[PDB]
């Protein structure tokens, strides 16, 4: 897990250092000990970035690499965590972090507050994760830690970019705040997942409320690729006329691997959205639609007609390389292909 305490005990140049380091590991992944000292100088000017060279070290945002002839350091997931939060921290969009911390297969959920005391969600990204059981917590070592954190970058910055033009869309998301390395911040929404969803005596208005969020999607260029009770919070409310009837609104999160609808596989991806759900709603509410499909090459025919926007441009508009993005989805079909 990741613990916040040295947050406070590190000073303004241990600041400068770790910042160093990161700046540092951009081509290689051990950064020489003059390296840091270079980077690092203040005016400057280091004066004294050996010391919190050693602070940094011992609270593990960096680590020693001796090689060859590569002899420094590289900066840890903690320490890049760290980075991210001092970012946050500076441009005030987080001034405390909450004691819950939900640790996932591929990310990691806390709540964090603003100095109004208003409450978002921060969403740091962990692709590479792995844990091991002992036959009688850890990343993937396929990848260096490096390129494990780049990864982790790009799906940041991809969800992000998704949420925000889902989010002025209209799309019922949760509110895009801000986005650091690979963490986002985003508001809290007041809905639980569906899996735990205690009462639904109306399957069949959720269900077409569900299917039809998925074509709404297709008619704007994209595929969810995740879509089922996991990533499907249900917003609860009483009615004003009797209580007794509630309302469900769902809201959907998780995003950094949408596809478009014109991607090669986008039938399989589509299908395997509407399948996920369909699979669902029998298993937990015994309904099953009398309605066929929706298929593929129904909605491949809607994008995207009348008003609609192409939203799985989005990703054009940060600088995303067909590179990055084919990193990105073969690191992702990997983690998906592998639970
Ligand atoms: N904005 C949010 N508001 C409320 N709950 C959220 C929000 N984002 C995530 N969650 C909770 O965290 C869980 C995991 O979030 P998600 O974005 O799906 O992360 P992962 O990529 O690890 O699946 C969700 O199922 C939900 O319980
Ligand atoms: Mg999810």
């Amino acid at each position: 897990k990741l613990d916040t305490r040295a947050m406070r005990h590190l000073t303004a140049e241990d600041w400068r250092v770790l910042t160093a380091v990161e700046m540092g590991s951009k081509n290689h992944e051990i950064v020489p000990t003059p390296l840091i000292e270079k980077i690092a100088r203040l005016r400057g000017g280091s004066s004294g970035v050996h010391k919190s060279i050693a602070t940094l070290a011992k609270a593990g945002l960096i680590a020693r690499m001796k090689e060859a002839k590569y002899d420094g350091y590289r900066l840890t997931y903690g320490g890049l965590d760290y980075l991210a939060l001092h970012t946050h921290a500076a441009r005030k969009d987080v001034y405390s972090v909450g004691s819950r911390i939900g640790v996932g297969k591929e990310s990691d959920i806390m709540i964090v507050a603003d100095e109004k005391g208003k409450q978002k969600v921060l969403k740091i990204h962990r692709l590479g994760r792995i844990s091991f059981r002992t036959v009688k917590r850890d990343y993937l070592r396929n990848r260096s830690t490096g390129s494990w954190m780049y990864l982790s970058r790009l799906a940041a910055i991809k969800e992000f970019a998704f949420m925000k033009a889902l989010y002025e869309e209209g799309f019922p998301v949760p509110e895009p705040i801000a986005q650091s390395r690979h963490t986002i911040v985003m508001s809290l929404v007041d809905a639980l997942p569906m899996r735990q969803v205690s009462s639904v005596p109306d399957p069949a208005s959720l269900y077409a409320d569900l299917i039809a969020l998925i074509l709404r999607l297709a008619k704007h260029g994209l595929i969810h690729g995740d879509f089922n009770e996991f990533n499907i919070l249900i917003r609860e409310e009483k009615d004003a006329e009797d209580p007794s009837s509630i309302t469900l609104t769902p809201i959907i999160i998780d995003f950094p691997q949408m596809v478009s609808m014109d991607h090669p596989n986008a039938e399989m991806y589509f299908d395997r959205d509407v399948q996920c759900i369909k699979r669902f709603f029998e298993r937990r509410f015994h309904f099953v639609s009398t309605t066929p499909g929706p298929f593929y090459k129904d909605a491949k025919k809607t994008v995207g007609k009348d008003g609609a926007k192409r939203l799985d441009a989005a990703l054009e508009a940060s600088g995303f390389t067909k590179k990055m993005a084919k990193d990105l989805e073969a690191a992702i079909r990997e983690q998906q292909e592998s639970r």
